[PDB]
């Protein structure tokens, strides 16, 4: 297993995590702070708890020494939280960024969606090929995601809520580099 290209350093801007949406006492610059919880005991997640689009995405965006950089990535983990309110996606799609525009930082990286933003355009983004995923989620644990290599400045995963839940929720992820 080599390089954690996800967590973030002190002091530099990048790697960086961005969600299209946040619950915002939940930012989703919690899903790389490399604190990892299933409770509340720290509370350590992002979520979509009770917003309004069912739909959002958790994103990293890559750097290297502290500026922006391409990274050469085939795996996601992503452990997933549940409460009474919040647990795994129904569905999902992860992707990675092929858009000709350079991206910059969000100015809000937990409400990109809320900003005029190249991670907004789903013409920046291809869904990854030959997914090896597990057959059910689980909330409680990281879920790990294979994929065959990309050469790109960003990853996301596009998640819909579960109908029973108010959202969506992760604790950490987790990207690798070869
Ligand atoms: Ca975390």
């Amino acid at each position: 297993q080599g390089a954690n290209i996800s967590d973030q350093w002190t002091g530099s801007e990048l790697p960086l995590a961005f969600a299209s949406d946040s619950n915002p006492s939940d930012p989703v610059s919690n899903v790389n702070d490399k604190l990892i919880s299933y409770n509340n005991q720290p509370a350590n997640r992002w979520t979509n708890w009770n917003r309004s689009n069912p739909e959002a995405s958790v994103g990293v965006l890559f750097g290297d020494s502290g500026i922006l950089s391409k990274r050469s990535v085939d795996n996601l983990s992503v452990g997933f939280h549940e409460d009474h309110g919040v647990g795994a996606p129904k569905s999902y799609v992860i992707e990675y960024y092929v858009g000709k525009t350079v991206p910059t930082a969000p100015k809000n990286p937990s409400f990109v969606g809320n900003e005029d933003h190249v991670f907004n355009d789903s013409a920046n983004w291809k869904p990854v090929t030959n997914l090896k995923a597990p057959a059910q989620l689980k909330a409680g644990e990281m879920n790990h995601f294979s994929f065959d290599k990309v050469e790109t400045y960003a990853i996301r995963i596009r998640m819909v809520k579960a109908d029973n839940k108010r959202g969506t929720s992760i604790t950490e992820v987790q990207i690798f580099a070869k």
